[PDB]
């Protein structure tokens, strides 16, 4: 019955993604969101960012044999959100104790000592709002950094430092 | 926060806009939404699209002497929505009959023999969703094409073809 | 015509409030209002109510060592509103999830078996109308009982039946 | 190692706890213990209580949408201790400051003008004895009353006077 006003995702078909092989479903609503970086190249145009989208989905599939790209959603510095596993499918991104209960969104780039552009941040913040809108995320959603759920520098020092200032970031 | 789930709009601050000096308030709800095309050059990256937004505004302000870019919102092929006069300051896009009752959104470029990428069309359709969500737009909002309201060759044939598709398009 | 034309709040120095020490800021407009009750003694005179206000303030500041009384506004059965930490400061009234996105207004007294006098109710409704008139509260703001966001019998079975009857009540 | 036999707690599972979604952790050895009361109806048979324990959790997770019942343990007039969020997971019972450094045991009942039966008191002090032996509580933990750290009536008046008596109670 209910769409409260969503957000605009670049379909898999658009960034030319290999078909997903995953069947494991995330149980809806989800309470946690885990933010990370791909520690890969950055892209600032819709065109390069679709390339970036497929290179990451390919390390993940052709080299680690996962069923699809690890994250549920990706984020480009071009201000757009590329669709990964989406809101419904479980997705390898932060350890087995955390993959079944959270959504993983990953900024595409390495923000160890670089900050994402205001558009990247608006992209993500608005995505979560759409999530709450469809009811795929619960309004009590808690945003957690990846370093907060496992021994990794992700999502990078300078973007980590930033997500902490968000309304939903929890201890 | 543009209250609700306000679908990622690039702010005036960000595209380096000149201060609006517009004073007329839009009467709320804006039942009609008129689509047009600047009939100017187009842009596919956000960088090129900032500077394209600037161009449409200086022309409107320095040359025509208007209080600000005539459009409430400008859409780029970079798939982003650029803020102009916004949801409240009234626009200069369809003449006096329509200007005080409709919100006007323009696609950057001339769509006479060119189609806008689905990201542009997505960014537009999703911009109206944040419109309703805000109470800026009646949920039962009616989309008109420029031609429909004025003696004009815009949105451009191609873009006009498409908006007939839209569920909210009107006779 | 249209100015503030807000109701009439008894300011801090009028009831000898110790110096606020709070520095955290609510960002307006505010979307939510959480109705609480003090669960203490009630009062029906400007004199006794200004006394009550102070007790409640001290318990919260020396006993618990907080930076000021916890609520943003206190309603008295005398028919007046006692300025709590006001429209602009983040105040401790309903957990770390709501405190930053809501206004806490406590109805001095205990309302499990007791109804507040019309005065009280109007003092509270008035205060809210006023809050919108000032752009402190979002116009479509929502009212949620204290027990609707935290484990507590607050506001009192009887007051709770009352606020549920409001147009902004929405849980 | 030396058995530490204090365990005589009813598992989350003998009273049918819904699965918890909480994942934040207390650091052992925990220094503080906060005694609260549920302010709800009490129970005195292990059957009527397991119900009550489910009733409380239902409120916390289904209305307030919390990841699980907020207290770490619950005592009943039945003389039994109910596993809540247990010894290692951070509860939600006394606010942002206390939650991280304390355990919240809470008596199931309204002890405003009632005393809890001796068996409940025994079960509680025994429960604490447990914590120290397991190494979960510091050998010299400090008991604090719910109202001593937050604006409320808990642990109930007569029960508040009773704990003020204990040897680990502190200012």
């Amino acid at each position: 019955e209910d769409p409260p006003a969503c957000g605009s995702i670049v379909p898999r078909r658009e960034w030319r993604a290999l078909a997903s092989e995953c069947r494991e479903r995330l149980t809806r609503p989800v309470r946690y969101v885990v933010v990370s970086h791909t520690a890969g190249s950055h892209c600032d145009t819709p065109a390069s960012c679709a390339q970036q989208a497929q290179n990451v989905q390919s390390y993940h599939v052709r080299n680690l044999g996962w069923c699809d790209v690890g994250y549920n959603f990706l984020i480009g510095e071009d201000g757009l959100v590329y669709e990964g596993r989406g809101w419904n499918i479980k997705g390898a991104h932060a350890g087995p104790t955390w993959n079944p209960i959270s959504i993983g969104i990953s900024f595409m780039g390495n923000y160890m000592n670089r900050v994402p552009p205001p558009r990247a941040l608006r992209a993500a913040q608005n995505l979560l709002a759409c999530g709450v809108a469809l009811g795929a995320l619960r309004s009590n959603y808690e945003v957690k950094g990846h370093r907060d759920v496992q021994p990794t520098l992700s999502p990078g020092d300078r973007l980590y430092e930033i997500i902490q200032t968000w309304s939903h970031y929890r201890a």
